């Protein structure tokens, strides 16, 4: 049987330490030798750099001394660690992360199965090299695409642009899709000698919106902004004319969109090289800010950040 | 055949490239003539009349374009069997609430966008203009507030949003579904908003010559307390939070929230989650802050009827109660 | 606390397996009384009485059990202030319908499934019913015809589905969307149906032994008209298209409906395309064939009607007028 | 400029022939030397098994005559006949399957942009080794799990169970997924010398639901019977006591499922070893009798059967 580390960093799955719910589900030794490590019990919500940094770090300096990884997590960051986890673990063993949307003392409490499943996942050696995954209501999701649709259903992470990566019954996946984007050790970003992460903020667009936000982040020298545009990743015309000015000042800027699907493409209404700004793709603004925040770990080029979020 | 006034606002429907192949174009810089004659079908269902009241990307929209449209409706409305609205996608769920709350007009007022230039091949623009005439002339359009008609379909102001980044299909109305279909110029109609809007609200705009400031501060981890203090110490008379899943803060945005909130700036909880009500009694005690649960209404949309709720009244609870009505 | 009748009938949330983690399991071996008894709450929300009407899959639903539960509400509506009605989820969308139309009762009917097993691991069946049981309680959910409570949410029989062979979060009103959403024992409705419901329909199954005979036909390339055919042979007073794309037929299906109906079949064409109206005036003349489309109706939900019309009437015009209406 | 064959079938995008068609989109000489051939011209509700066999053999016979193929088709059946393309067609160049859900000469007909995209992806090389594509509404879906959504709406086709492939804008595809499955040149179905196909027909599941019509396949002698089910592929008792029959009797029996997605699994209500069923997985009905009838040329056993419908 499988050897699994599970690492607790809170959430609502645990609304109480990694031994108790473990001990929760006594058929997780029908397939697996399961150990359990604190690393913090926060709600999501307070998610940090530190964090982060810590689980990189863990992860892989253990790397060898397990066969796979379940991480229990909040609900509403978990989208934003897994690609963190994603672009920055060097381990080629599964990394799975899992939450619940109801406590354990709750009717029909989600937290006990989305583990037993996490679990599954993590095990399965099929599993392997697909990037860090996240693994909700039967279903395993890419850590890149993978995203919280809804604010109580408990089916709501979806990978809502290309599709999870398989479905799991009786304790089986069939997976039929694998993420193409460089992910884990294909990646340049290695975080294990940083103890923090460049200054990255995000701002809202929206009808009449002030550029003062925006400003803010500008006049504390942050090394970042993402903005969460409308549409096709549009800004309006204040926040437009601060970050034009924020591009060739030292303070990167990526257009993202606060709409739930699809790319923000180049070539639609903003001309980007002429403004030294980036388009995100499908990476929307929480998930734009992580590959920000690692792009300028790299790099302060606007042109060489593009290619990065052309590539990861 | 009834009579329709279009009022054209911009938007990608009047927008062009110099390629019906390539994806760049410019926008707010085709007239509403060249709209209305590019459907040329328009004259079987319906004597329209175009008036452009401004021409703009809505990604630059705002509080004085929607203090005149509402007028203009609330002005005109006995000149005209109906309206429909030309607009961009990008706030057009913006828009359509703020009149779906002011307008007291009793006939359809129903916006139109396009996801394609009208330069482009297989242009969306003309069938969405097409469609949103129809239903602006269907006598059964009627009492059920202000409209958005996109990809053959009849969605509500309150529930409507964009999708996709890109999508022709993008508008639908996530969490409660559209109001009807569209097949051969008729329309299905099962259902109606049940919140309270047009002139069942108490809001009045006919003699507002601005709109109480609202501002939208995002959430993420690690996220910054600057843009919600930038806010503060500019006066802002109300923030929306786009909280994390429902609808939660960071510590130190939640900090600065309360606090503002104790000085008597009116602070509303959404969500950047795409579907789902931020709701009350979950991990925040609004009433313990002082904050407000915005519902169904996403971070935009809270915006556009805390803005309103502000010019009735600065009292929380009052603010709580307007946000479970309409 | 309002009196509530539980009247189950089996289904998978009656469901029981030899382990919580395998997914084999067997159907209609746990009685109500433990259901009941799982969700301890219960006692907090209403006086909750069941009894075992039949113990099936809903696989194995049938006219029979149809006409038992209609009877049944209708006649013992005065004794209680709600019903819910536990049920599998493979035949809920058939049987809801059905139920929608020929309930008189003007007090909630409110259905309720699980997707896992009443052994398994964080096994959906146990808040369902506890959910089923706030909306059969709860005043708001009167007029809205018959529900289905699943996954937090209130859909109306006529446009909810299944949409998933296996995910708990599988019912949703495909077309219309939800009437309301469910959040600590509360409800937001937001809509109701429009289409005539309950005790607007003109059905009345109360001396009723049993239905008019309607088969469904699926439509594929190089589809076999056997089918179609031994539904003819046999008589069947009725015949439901699952036709391709807007409701479309293979040349042979085609032929023998034809001329089904002009010897007095009943012939709806419907659609195995799994959202959208099969609309009038596409490729087929219905009028022409003397034919009836579905509009939003999937086949198992149009044979539903078509079983009902064939009570009132067989002229092909009348069942289109009640394909409009109901 | 690569060189793209164009084979027209009919459909709405036609409701007329190749030639006018190719004509209506001057603009597709800015991407590729296209060239023409009408196989049929039907609307796709009469597409039938020899229509079927004449496009495998025509695309596997020219292969080394052009770079790609688009095949202008009818919405109806396109996904019963791109799962067929997929799992016959032996060329490693792009075929592509394109329709329209509104006419040429409609207000914003969907034709002339498709077929336009269709060719952009015929053309494109990341398309090669992807399988039989269906490109429809700027999206670029793998043929076995693409299908119809709606009945009327442009936006219809969608890989509703593991997602797009990836998104066309301004004449150029991210691709980011590559279905898993076996396609094309990896499967033993090799349709050169075949006229006809075994006999498989679709019966519908639902409550009080009647024998006779799998009974009049059984009686017909038919090689195979698609079950379309309820719920996880179940059968109303007296179909399920027709097909348990059919099932011992030389009649191939799969059970698929008329909800419109998720897979109909093994191990939930029913025992398929000890009736000689087959569970179709994701492929829905129509699906499962296209493998179904492939399955058929290579072997009449269940088990083996079984084992095709876990591969392709
Ligand atoms: N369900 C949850 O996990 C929500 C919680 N606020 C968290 O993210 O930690
Ligand atoms: N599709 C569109 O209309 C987008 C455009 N930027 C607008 O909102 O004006
Ligand atoms: N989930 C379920 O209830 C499926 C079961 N076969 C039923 O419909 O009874
Ligand atoms: N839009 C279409 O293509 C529908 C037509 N009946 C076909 O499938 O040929």
């Amino acid at each position: 049987l499988p050897n699994i580390t599970i690492l607790a960093t809170g959430g609502t799955i645990a609304g109480v330490g990694v031994e108790n719910l473990v001990n929760a589900v006594p058929q997780l030794k029908d397939i697996a030798n399961v150990k359990g490590e604190q690393v913090v019990n926060i709600g999501s919500q307070d998610m940090n750099d530190n964090v982060w940094l810590t689980l990189a770090k863990k992860i892989n300096t253990d790397c060898d001394k397990t066969d796979g990884f379940v991480i229990t997590h909040g609900v509403d960051t978990m989208e934003e660690t897994a690609y963190f986890l994603d672009l920055t673990v060097k381990c080629d063993k599964p990394v799975v992360m899992v939450g619940a949307m109801r406590p354990s003392t709750s009717m029909s409490a989600d937290g006990p199965f989305n583990l037993y499943n996490a679990v599954v996942t993590a095990a399965d050696k099929a599993s392997a090299n697909r990037g860090v995954l996240v693994v909700m209501n039967d279903t395993v999701l890419d850590g890149r695409d993978v995203t919280t649709t809804n604010t109580t259903d408990v089916a709501t992470f979806k990978s809502v642009n290309y599709g999870p990566l398989g479905y799991i019954h009786n304790g089986k996946i069939d997976y039929q899709r694998t993420p193409a984007r460089k992910h884990t050790s294909d990646t340049p970003f290695d975080v294990s000698k940083l103890n923090e992460l460049p200054k990255v903020g995000i701002v809202y667009n929206y009808a009449n919106a002030s550029d003062l936000p925006a400003k803010a982040l500008v006049d504390a020298g942050y090394d970042g902004i993402v903005s969460a545009g409308v549409g096709n990743g549009n800004l309006y015309k204040s926040v437009f004319d601060t970050l034009a000015t924020a591009a060739k000042t030292g303070t990167a800027v990526v257009r993202s969109s606060r709409v739930p699907t699809g790319a923000t493409t180049q070539d639609a209404e903003v001309d980007d090289a002429k403004y030294g700004f980036v388009a995100s793709g499908t990476l929307n603004p929480q998930k734009a800010r992580v590959l920000l925040q690692l792009a300028l770990t790299q790099t302060k080029d606007p042109q060489q950040i593009q290619q990065i979020f052309n590539q990861y």
